[PDB]
């Protein structure tokens, strides 16, 4: 009754003895960390922070004083001795102290190289002026589940990374090396480049402090050569990542995303291929691990059932019907909700009398529905191939005339670019593709294309009869940041406020300036600013999603923002990326559940379409009154008002397209401010 990636793991020691470690200092958080990790080197017995103290797995002879040095150059002093082990106290303590295990007894070590010997040959792919490779990243976090049992989540994704070196490429020819996400060969870490200079500029000693500054082994031996070797260090370069952490570029591989696509579209892999081999690597680790007192149930934990929502959907007459693939004949029969009973649309084709004819139909078909569209101008565009990119690029500049829908008939990066461009500009664009209307059945593209243009315009097909739980608002948050060395520059916020019937009230999306807390602040005081200029009384309940994690100044900012305008909230996270999978022949998983202990449930939104492409989203409820049953059904109900009903949508409306639109923004120019009730994303 679906399994996920998640297994009961017990710690019970045999020599139960362990040197603790404390400071002579003080706490820093950031840091604190980076010490952990250091202890475990300079000592080499697996550790774990308990609170300040630093407890490590075994004994250690003559051991007196710990002199560990940071990434900053703040040397850290600490001592003391024993006392014995009895049970965790977090999920962070057996998650710090299990990864200790797997670096001390090398298992994922054997493993990788073992993968390597095998499929060699199947990780690797081949093109006409280029080699990449698809290098398997193992990711192991311990949770908690309800019961209260410690789970290790484990899972094996594939990194793609080319061959060649980011100083072989940076050699070779010059193409744009910012936002490049680049990873160290024996580190666990993805970072987007930021500045690129060259090894010249820096002298014998910064090589020198910049090893005796390396927390890993390669990294140390990276150092060690600029130093020694000045063939490298004179043609070497140093690249600066978003943090702050400086890297040589010879120990960084591009993480590359997006014919190639097709042999690379075989580590989606078929559910029962991870699942055996997730299975195939916790054996190991049994192996590795028994001995030293490690426990790992060979059984994945089952999904707790299914969670019924409110999916029921009515359109401007009350036509009720519930919502599992939304009938066609509901979307036929059905009368708007009219925002605007007239519109002004541009025309693009990309062409080498099926969409003459098609636009002529979809014109009736939604002025048979009230509403009426009147072409401002027809924009035809001639292809041969790619050259286009351009020949659009020109008509595509112009475009903000007035529009409100833009219709782009073309003959992926197409789709891609011409709607990132019309997002811009914030003009609603539906971009028919040539091939869709060669394909599929014209009624059913037709009905498609319907029940699309009427959300982006407003004029919603329909929306929501019940969602559970009375809540007066359900406010949808990203905020993204662009990062320059250690305090914020550029910041754009985009919220979403929503009705208890699941519709847009309004959109907020600001760029903000150059402010330490006040940013934060400001960010959240607009939303609650702007609930108030709403209508919305004192007392109300309001229900937040949050597209990332809530930083612990978010959270601060709305608790006394609720408590300032006397609002009931809730908060919650909504974590798309990491997750535990689902695994079953079921196809039918939304609404799939596993619940963990502060009210955090591994939760499966839509259904599944496609192969391996199953991504179940984790929600947390941060602060909150209301139990996540109830606000897990909400988020449910509310993927329908994303209005896409032969497609599937994994985000709710108050969250999907959250993250795409602000870092789109930030990209920027010109600073928005701007206010809209039109989901012109769609
Ligand atoms: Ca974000």
């Amino acid at each position: 009754e679906a399994l996920l990636n998640l297994y009961r793991i017990e710690y019970r020691p045999k020599d139960t003895t362990f040197t603790v470690f404390k400071p002579t200092h003080e706490i820093q958080k950031e840091k604190l960390n980076k010490v952990r990790w250091r202890v475990f080197l300079q000592t080499g017995l697996p550790t774990f922070r308990r609170e300040d103290e630093f407890w490590c797995a075994g004994k250690v002879e003559k051991d007196t004083l710990y002199l560990t040095l940071s990434n900053g150059e703040i040397v850290e002093l600490k001592r003391v001795g024993e006392e014995e082990f009895r049970g965790f106290q977090n999920e962070r303590e057996c998650q710090e102290l299990f990864r200790d295990f797997l670096t001390k007894t090398k298992v994922k070590d054997k493993f990788i190289s073992d993968f390597y010997k095998k499929f060699r040959d199947k990780i690797t792919v081949q093109g006409k002026n280029r080699k990449i490779a698809l290098i398997p990243e193992v990711n192991e976090k311990v949770l908690k589940s309800e019961e209260g049992y410690f789970l290790l989540h484990l899972d094996l994704k594939f990194r793609i990374q080319p061959f060649e070196t980011l100083q072989t490429l940076l050699e070779r020819n010059d193409f744009n090396p910012k936002r490049i996400r680049v990873k160290p060969i024996g580190i666990d870490f993805v970072g987007r480049v930021q500045d690129v200079f060259k090894a010249k500029e820096k002298g014998e000693e910064f090589f020198r402090l910049c090893m005796e500054r390396s927390t890993h082994k390669s990294s140390k031996k990276a150092w060690e050569e600029l130093l020694k070797n000045r063939e490298l260090r004179e043609k070497a370069f140093l690249v600066v990542l978003e943090k702050g952490y400086t890297y040589p570029a010879t120990i960084l591989k591009p993480v590359l995303t997006y014919e190639r696509n097709e042999v690379a579209d075989i580590v989606r892999m078929e559910p029962g291929k991870r699942l055996n081999l997730i299975r195939y690597i916790l054996r190991r680790y049994v192996k590795a691990l028994r001995d030293y007192g490690w426990y790992i149930s060979p059984e994945e934990e089952r999904a707790k059932g299914k969670l019924n929502f409110k999916d029921t959907v009515l359109d401007a007459k009350g036509k009720n019907t519930k919502v599992i693939t939304n009938l066609r004949k509901f979307l036929e029969l059905c009368r708007p909700f009219v925002k605007k009973d007239v519109l002004s649309v541009e025309i693009i084709s990309v062409s080498v009398w099926r969409k003459e004819e098609f636009l002529k139909e979809l014109i009736n078909f939604l002025k048979n529905k009230g509403i009426k569209l009147k072409i401002k101008g027809k924009s035809l565009i001639l292809a041969q191939t790619r050259e286009e990119a351009k020949e659009k690029l020109i008509p595509v500049i112009n475009k903000i005339k007035d529009v409100d829908l833009v219709i782009v008939f073309l003959e992926f990066l197409l789709y891609d670019f011409v709607k990132r461009e019309l997002l811009k500009k914030m003009i609603p664009s539906q971009v028919i593709l040539n091939r869709t209307l060669k394909n599929e059945n014209l009624k059913f593209v037709l009905l498609n294309v319907a029940e699309q243009v009427l959300a982006k315009t407003g004029n919603i097909p329909y929306k929501l009869k019940e969602i559970e739980g009375k809540v007066d608002a359900f406010v949808g948050i990203d905020i993204s940041r662009i990062t320059r060395d250690g305090k914020t520059v550029n910041a754009v916020a985009f919220t979403k406020i929503f009705n208890s019937k699941g519709e847009l009230v309004r959109y907020y999306l600001t760029s903000y300036p150059a402010f330490g807390e006040k940013l934060t602040e400001k960010a959240i005081g607009d939303v609650f600013s702007l609930l108030e200029k709403l209508g919305f009384k004192k007392g109300s309940k309001i229900v937040v999603h949050r597209d990332g994690r809530l930083y612990r100044d978010e959270v601060a900012a709305f608790k006394k923002y609720g408590e300032l305008y006397g609002y009931s909230l809730e908060l919650l996270e909504i974590i798309k990326r990491n997750n535990p999978r689902f695994f079953s022949n079921e196809k039918f998983i939304k609404g799939y559940f596993y619940k963990l202990s502060e009210d955090s449930v591994i939760l499966a939104t839509y259904n599944q379409v496609y192969e391996g492409t199953h991504q179940p989203i984790k929600v947390r409820k941060v602060y909150g009154e209301l139990p996540v049953e109830v606000l897990c059904s909400q988020i449910l109900s509310l993927t329908l008002m994303n209005y896409s009903s032969f497609q599937p949508i994994k985000l709710p409306a108050t969250v999907h397209y959250s993250d795409k639109i602000t870092k789109l923004m930030l990209r920027g120019i010109e600073p928005i401010k701007k206010e809209g009730d039109i989901m012109y994303w769609l």
